[PDB]
């Protein structure tokens, strides 16, 4: 009949969460309805921005305001005067399923001191998502300092960064060589751990 959507997938990265699905080719153009089941009510409700849409995706970022509790989502298809039944996604928990991509990392020096600026431009503004303040209060970055030509490797952590923008100064032993640095985001120490940035390297003279 009017089959249900297929291949449901919730993809969450850097707090942008999007639901995707696929649909068979029909004579005309199907539209879809997406619902969300929040943990508190334990009942499905309509995702307003995703009713009667032709797209096979739905941005859920505004429906998710809990990082530890579960959400379910579901989609039905509308084809002419006919509807499919809903198909439900896997359980979704932001803390478990949400990915944190590599941070943006800038590397400079003042004399023999290396300066690391690290942040995630993708993270949403706290002013636009006030529920995020609590989460950002737990944001930290771990930074790995490597000297190949030497060849050593220490670890640093920076937190309580204003506007989620962290800066770190680091003393370089010596000091005619090259140092390479990478970083990862952390939320709640190790409950959420992001991918490493690629290495940035810099020369520090004597």
């Amino acid at each position: 009949a009017v089959p249900s959507p297929t291949g449901t997938s919730v993809k969450s990265k850097n707090f942008r969460t999007v639901l995707y699905w696929q649909y068979p080719s029909m004579s005309e153009t199907p539209h879809f309805v997406v619902e969300v089941k929040p943990y508190l009510s334990g009942k499905y409700q309509t995702v307003s921005t995703c009713v009667n849409i032709s797209a096979t995706s739905c941005d859920l970022s505004e429906e998710i305001n809990e990082i530890f509790h579960s959400y379910w989502f579901r989609i039905k298809a509308i084809v002419g005067s006919q509807q499919s039944q809903y198909v439900e996604t896997d359980e979704f928990v932001l803390q478990k399923h949400g990915k944190i991509g590599p941070p943006k990392l800038n590397l400079s020096r003042h004399g023999a001191e290396i300066i690391v600026d690290v942040y995630h431009p993708e993270f949403p503004s706290v002013e636009v998502r006030p529920w995020m303040r609590e989460i950002y209060s737990e944001l930290s970055y771990s930074v790995i300092f490597r000297n190949s030509e030497n060849e050593s490797r220490k670890n640093f952590t920076v937190a309580d960064c204003e506007m989620n923008e962290c800066n770190l100064s680091i003393p370089v032993p010596s000091e005619g060589s090259t140092y390479c640095v990478s970083a990862k985001g952390h939320f709640f120490d190790d409950l959420i751990v992001g991918a490493s940035s690629e290495e940035s390297c810099i020369w520090v003279p004597i």
